């Protein structure tokens, strides 16, 4: 059978392989290169070829596919991040070949911005952009095959479930959705423990617990009122301060109205999205198993003010007649403090907390310290090409996205970047940020959460304490060991030119005054361990699972699609219909975009290790002290080895079936 | 046991684990760009904050590891090329972000270099950096634990069998213990990195060779000539008339060393022969080799010629394959042959630089919006910018330096270099018709449409493409005619006339058609993508495989040729050993580093993703729907033609050694 045959008998008999039952996983850059230039999505020119300002086509795209969208935005922001590196190579901020540039230089390049854009301090960068992915986002696309078409939850279950694939990457194959009780008070409450945004629980204050204390009297609930008033071990997540943030009063309602638009000036429909300042209550238990207690729905001064319910359930253990998942005026609280979660990990956790805290620190560090010094070489390496893409986020994630799908507005699109809300929480949460009590072993003490001395096992469902305890300590010891080898007596910090004027250029330019100023040899080491901590592991720690934990909506949506219900009354007439016209499903009120979104946000933002940080540092010092340094790597390479392992127990350590905490893993 | 103690235990304890056990594979690139400013190997600025054009460093490395320098050579060239496209996306050669730019602005940014650089025609850019990939390379490594230590083949044999953990990938020809084979030698011109310049032999050259064989005294090489049942040639003698070298001179490099810039005066000398091979095919379908001209100076009166024991692929002689050092010398010098035609013409040229100039002529000829532009510019992607950073640093830096051509290394004078001058021949001499698959296999001699004798299940290279050539060509077809539907439109269309010509002259590829039928453009356009992609692939996929292994396929000899025939018989291991790069004495330590290197370099994008891709985009409300169809089906007929590749490579006889190169 020769080749003319073996071909011919190819192209003459009919296709053997249906590239319909191959889904496309990732673009040909060069196919779809031309489909935005087809589409006319990209820069238009004039006869002297410099650019318009304006894009190319007037309108964006007419119909598509969830699946095709989704893929086409991931690629785009790609492309988009790709500019920006090419950018910040141009311009010098940050040089792909490297070149010697003395402090009294980069000064010069590594500028402020002036607060113009509605951002924090932020390297400055010699709307538009934010077009081209609303061009990319058809007008309507087909709801058949859909992950939102529903119109019941048991419908969005049943497809989210059949994306998984066949027989820690294994868990990032799938979301929350494989667990069928994932709207449970055991894994909405572990949420809080082992999520994208495990940080940020606390010790409930007396002033609230007298208040709930209170407000438990009231609706007539002796049991829960005995629990409060014992108040052992009784915790609180708590988003109130939103109200404060965006200035709003206790007497307004967050809401977004989402007004459309044909190319520039609006068509005149629009949809609203509501957001609320809830606060949760919990118990952990002598077991460890947190459990949920009440949640106050928006919070508005006091409990008096606001919609507050308390969990028919109070223990774990705890048997009702109606079971969790018929529970519709508590699954949909619970809703409503996953907004609340949303909000804050997002803005606060991810995007203030590591990202733009960063970006000054950096600039500081640009601006202060030579490239030659100790400090500079221990940091810049946990640098690597952050600006550049902190910038794409900047031009696009917040307005595009973040301030699309959130319930805060007023207004999408938003000309005014002040007085939208979104940046207000992003200014607010930046101001109280705290870098000193962010040092895990403070962080964990101001919250209430003695892991140092535990034995009792109450913390073993809590395994981002149990892993970050240690992972810090290992950290600061690897800097210990480095920084000593210069800095072996406070006076030489002391007499340090460039450390003074360090931290004080983040207190003042930076706007970080929680920042240290900088005397003792502690004090150097904290602060050095802080900016890896939150350059890699707590990066990780409220990144690494967004898609597992936001991707399947209902179990953590950004914003409401109904009002606030007016009163408690109202809360408990609740059922199933009420709390799926809340979410995101269906055709109407155009959802299907939204969960395309919520959805698609982890991804642009899943796009540089400890370990490989360690074998690099040290097959570079096997030629301050050089090998000194070599040791703290060579020691810092095991200890982490060592955890890594230490932390796979505290996964394996939880109670019964609570999800793996698998983050920190080598 | 709480947390307090867990950090304690771990503090406190002895290292459970010990960092050197786990070798560096990847760097830090922020480690490792504060180790390149550290080491001073960095571009130097002035006051006012412009560049210098020298470096900071007025010296490079002083002592290294093999395994490290191997690792810091990778790391700066892939820094290299994000630089190279960062800058085209400044320049916009390659804009990263999309951007519609009329015709008229096209021919303004995409512009001819003028030859200056010694390079053929290619795109215009608006040695520095040479020095910094010199810098990385120290003054002279630790050999112990090295692949090249030896001091004999078995000891490197041992030590490249021991480094083996996409598993083809992990492992290299050596895992064969009869790399070395008549067998396994001649395969590589039907399988290997270079299996498209193996062609039918001339009567002219065979009667040279039967002349030759009556002379030395061998009445059965002469008889197997004179029957002459399929013999093929390799014929590299054209090295001469490239170089402009005569046939009194001899190819030599004298490798100057550097401390810094100014030259130490010490050197060493590598060389390169202008070899011819010959084959015979057999009935079965091995290929074996009867014939190696070490040197072809004009004629074989001139030339040292050797003729293989083995007069068959089942031949035995009392010397085993093994122990017959003058023959195993012979290949070596016909595989330092096929290296430079291999990593300058067939790579480099044919598929590198032949499509530069056509990306070029199309960027200025036919505009973004037009069918041509459209289904060719996905196939071009941050080529251009990849293009650069090799004529900046992989040809002068690299393929100058291991390749025994010279004459000099390095050499001012860009031009007046031979590797310069053999792209140059290698390029004037390409045929862009005849590199058409179909015609290629006929014009060398190959019926690979009618032949059911299976003389060719050893050639699977032939028989995928002929395939894969016939799949593309039916895709290439089915769009054309969307528009295409007769030669008339062909002869009207505004451009086509016009690109043809900036070809074949700015281009300067005469042998590129001027198109006027529909079966001509569906060629040519056939043609862009078998050179852009299953080519380049086909020569480019197996390349660490083959060449990372020295002493099976080194890049140039390391003592001059024996100077007659006499001298090559009485050649014994340490005389072929003395040829290649292994011990330490020589340097022989950097041509082991570098010429095991060039493959990683260039290892730095499928049909079957662009198939999905075409089909994705054209699922929407020339014909739309008619491109969508040729995708699905092109989609089809490569996984199906998949599964006949995968034949083809079984096909093979006993222990051939697999061609899983065009699989999806
Ligand atoms: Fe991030
Ligand atoms: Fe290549």
């Amino acid at each position: 059978v020769p080749p003319r045959s073996k071909l011919d008998s190819i192209l003459s008999s009919g296709l053997e392989h249906n590239i319909d039952h191959d889904p496309l996983e990732v673009w040909d850059k060069g196919v779809f290169l031309n489909e935005l230039l087809k589409q006319g999505i990209a820069l238009s020119t004039n006869e002297n070829g410099t650019l318009d300002g304006e894009l190319v086509a007037d309108e964006g795209l007419k119909k598509g596919s969830y699946k095709g969208t989704r893929l086409a935005l991931t690629e785009i922001y790609s492309i988009l991040e790709d500019a920006a590196v090419s950018h910040f190579d141009k311009r010098g901020y940050e040089p792909i070949f490297p070149v010697k540039r003395e402090l009294d230089l980069k000064k010069r390049i590594y500028q402020w911005s002036d607060g113009t854009d509605g951002y924090p301090p932020h390297l400055k960068v010699d709307s538009k952009i934010a077009q081209a992915v609303s061009f990319i986002i058809p007008k309507d696309i087909d709801h058949e095959n859909t992950p939102y078409k529903g119109p019941t939850l048991a419908d969005v279950e049943k497809f989210n479930k059949a994306q998984f694939p066949k027989t820690a990457d294994i868990m990032k194959g799938r979301n929350i959705g494989e667990y069928d009780d994932w709207y449970s008070d055991a894994r909405f409450a572990q949420q809080h423990f082992s999520g994208v945004n495990p940080s940020t629980i606390e010790t409930a204050s007396q002033d609230k617990i007298k208040e709930y204390i209170s407000e438990a009297q009231k609706q007539g609930l002796d049991k829960v009122k005995a629990i409060l008033e014992d108040g052992k071990d009784i915790l609180i997540q708590d988003y109130s301060y939103f109200r404060e943030a965006t200035g709003a009063t206790n007497e307004q309602i967050f809401q977004n109205t989402v007004y459309e638009l044909k190319g520039t000036t609006p068509t005149g429909k629009t949809t609203s999205r509501y957001a609320a300042a809830s606060v949760v209550i919990f118990q952990l238990h002598e077991d460890g198993r947190l459990h949920p207690l009440a949640i106050t729905l928006d919070y508005k001064g006091s409990l008096d003010n606001s919609i507050t319910i308390f969990n028919r359930r109070l223990s774990p253990d705890d048997t009702c007649d109606i079971a969790e998942k018929e529970d519709w005026p508590w699954r949909y609280a619970k809703t409503v403090a996953q907004t609340a979660d949303w909000a804050r990990h997002e803005v606060a956790t991810h995007l203030v907390d590591t990202h733009m805290i960063e970006e000054a620190i950096i600039v500081a560090t640009n601006r202060i310290i030579p490239e030659g010094e100790l400090l500079y070489e221990i940091l810049s390496p946990h640098w690597f090409r952050t600006l550049s893409l902190n910038a794409a986020a900047r031009k696009l994630l917040v307005p595009g996205v973040i301030a699309r799908i959130a319930g805060f507005g007023p207004t999408s699109p938003s000309l005014d970047f002040k007085g939208n809300n979104a940046f207000k929480l992003i200014d607010w949460s930046y101001k109280n940020f705290n870098f000193q009590d962010k040092y895990i072993p403070n962080d964990l003490k101001k919250r209430g959460f003695d892991i140092k001395g535990d034995k009792s096992g109450k913390y073993k469902n809590y395994p981002y304490a149990n892993d970050m305890y240690l992972l810090w300590g290992i950290i600061r010891n690897f800097v210990k060991t480095v920084i000593e080898s210069q800095y072996t007596s406070d006076h030489v910090v002391q007499k340090d030119p460039y450390i003074g004027g360090w931290c004080k250029e983040i207190q003042t330019n930076g706007q970080i005054p929680t920042f240290p100023t900088i005397t003792t040899v502690e004090q150097l080491i904290d602060a050095v361990t802080m900016c890896i901590h939150t350059a890699s592991p707590q990066h990780t720690a409220v990144n690494y699972l967004q898609d597992y934990y936001y991707s399947f909506v209902p179990a953590k949506p950004p914003a409401l699609c109904t009002p606030l219900p007016q009163d408690l009354s109202a809360l408990q007439g609740y059922t199933e219909k009420d709390l799926t016209a809340a979410l995101p499903i269906g055709t109407e009120d155009m959802k299907w975009k939204d969960w395309l979104l919520a959805a698609q946000l982890p991804e642009l933002l899943s796009y540089y290790n400890l370990i490989t940080y360690a074998k690099s540092l040290y097959n570079v010092n096997k030629n301050f002290n050089c090998k000194t340094i070599k040791k703290a790597a060579a020691d810092f390479y095991s200890h982490l080895k060592s955890a890594g392992v230490e932390f796979e127990n505290y996964s394996k350590g939880q109670t019964a079936g609570t999800v793996e905490y698998p983050v920190l893993q080598p």
